[PDB]
């Protein structure tokens, strides 16, 4: 038993047999609306189909609102719905100023004339041509949404989107709007191509997500593969990346830069499974991280680290969700919902049913 | 014709990446005019040859307007459809400021999904047909509600691509009826092979909440019929105005004297166009635009009576004949002032994209 925390009960967000819904984020507004978005593509199931994967071109950035964590809108609104293909995993960062950021990433469906012309390289999964990143912004608290806005290619990354574009960069992780006002971003970019490998590295905005700049490297290596990456900024200044990896054993690792995301030291395994995580400063300025559990008994787990993100080899393990069906859920991402308590939203499945929007409120004293 | 002047053309959306098409435009009470259209990716942008009629990423879009020449350059989003791409949007705007935006959908499977189909189904470019669906907006056009699914109506023997009995649908536009009623002539495809549509009519009296099939419109043996305009006369007669197959492009006309129970006999307007629009005239003449789809490719129309009984002698006022290719067309008007009518419609010049575009006549 973990001191000061307490799970106080499990939630259904949003959950449709006829929909996949899948990779949220969430965020509480000054005037106490929690806006959730997730991605909401049709189940292929409705179409007779086997199963379900993640690209759709139908695919769209969808979300629920609500005022206490508990009951939720049930009809989604649209954010987004882009005009040439699928739209994923959308990330909300907002802003102390009351901004938000909506960032995703998109797939498009092409002909076979198309798939002939296309310029290499490309990235094909599912039959599907990778458009990578886009962002929406919205100043009217999520009443309409700007854009998109193309992230910057970054020069590690060496796919071409489906339409002959260079790739602008992107991820599923959260950003972080760090104390000087600056929001720091680290995003993944495929750098070398069989195998396939992909590492980290930071981006910084000063005008308030109009424009990026590449700052460093935060996580490169000959073998391993860093992909879906949470950005956080410590009290002291410190800005520490949580990374999912491919070829570690989902080992989860961490890196942190000492000098204001300039430089990043040597990426570190934290000594656990899970992928991908998720950061939240709590109250008191320890740090909530979440995580997904893609290994029986599969679901949800997270550990609260000192302010400083340092004691992620000692933090005790909270175990939220045992009861899922396949391994196609976690994602989770939290939310304080008042002073003692957060929401940790996620998307699950349990044995026989839908992907869905799913929460643990947890009492964190 | 007389008293007939086109005052100019005016361009309301383009752009090369996008495939823009299909539209229909109200004005609201406030004067403020909204104009529906389908846009889709211009599959060039995508290194493809050329581009068709489906695409899972066909949304409904709308621009705005105070005086029909000069119009908002970014469309905002009417709909997405979860499940597919969406056609062309058709709007009616009752009296009391409801609108109501019908459309609809093709899905687009993968080949497990294929063999599962349960038969008959509709296959176009790859995509199955999901039938019709319609958007209610209650506060002018701000947020739409829905969709609402029309029935499935006898004639039709499709299913959608996930497996219900396929809902009604069509190009066209509908009309309230002097005591509320709502009518609309919807399509049916009623023979596999070869293929064959026949036109009924559908009746709603609560607004568009749901719909009763009143009357089969125009069938035959071998002619098809689908898009479809409906209209009511001042004396009440109800009029169909029809896109025809297996007629040589044939505009054809069908009516109704008992308030849409029974319909006589089609008959050939006399001359070819497609599809048609009616818009009343404030002198209760009738306005029937068509696209042109031969050469000289564009778009042209006729001022009718009110009782619509004389299309055989009106005069055809031709509007555009600078075309490029047949994938044009779809005219809906709207009225601007007393003597000033909008004819939108979607265009192409050789060359150029798929756009929206509009002309503006003078009607003394």
């Amino acid at each position: 038993s973990i001191p000061g925390v307490r799970k106080v009960e499990d939630v259904v967000i949003y959950r449709n047999e006829k929909f996949h819904a899948a990779f949220p984020s969430v965020i509480k507004k000054k005037n106490g609306e929690i806006v959730l978005a997730f991605r909401r593509a049709p189940d292929r199931k409705v179409f007779g189909e086997k199963g379900t994967n993640h690209v759709d071109p139908n695919s769209y950035l969808v979300s629920v609102k609500s005022k206490d964590g508990k009951t939720w809108t049930p009809e989604p609104e649209l954010i987004y719905s882009h005009p040439f293909g699928g739209s994923q995993d959308p990330c909300l960062l907002q802003l102390k100023d009351g901004t938000i950021l909506c960032a995703s990433y998109g797939w498009a469906f092409l002909r076979p004339d198309g798939m002939e012309n296309l310029k290499k390289p490309y990235f094909l999964a599912g039959g599907a041509v990778f458009l990578g990143g886009y962002v929406l912004r919205s100043t009217d608290g999520g009443k309409s949404w700007q854009g998109p806005l193309y992230p910057p290619h970054i020069e590690p990354e060496i796919n071409y989107t489906a339409m002959g574009e260079k790739l602008p960069a992107y991820n599923r992780g959260a950003m972080y709007e760090g104390k000087n006002g600056r929001i720091l971003w680290v995003v993944a970019a495929t750098d070398r191509q069989s195998p396939n490998k992909t590492s980290n590295h930071l981006l910084i905005s000063d005008d308030k997500g109009l424009t990026w700049k590449y700052s460093a490297p935060v996580a490169v290596d000959e073998k391993v593969s860093f992909n879906e990456a949470s950005v956080y900024e410590t009290p002291k200044g410190d800005v520490v990346a949580f990374l999912r990896t491919a070829g570690l054993g989902d080992q989860a690792c961490i890196a942190r830069s000492v000098d204001g995301g300039k430089t990043f030291t040597a990426w570190e395994k934290m000594g656990f499974q899970g992928h991908p995580m998720h950061a939240l400063r709590l109250p008191d300025n320890r740090v909530l991280l979440s995580y997904g559990y893609r290994h029986k008994p599969l679901g949800i787990r997270a550990r609260i680290l000192n302010a400083e993100c340092t004691d992620f080899a000692t933090a005790p393990e909270i175990v939220l969700r045992t009861d899922g069906g396949t391994t196609d859920l976690g994602y989770p991402w939290a939310v304080q919902l008042d002073k003692n308590r957060v929401l940790v939203s996620y998307y699950f499945n349990v044995p026989g049913g839908p992907q869905h929007i799913a929460g643990s409120i947890l009492e964190i004293r």
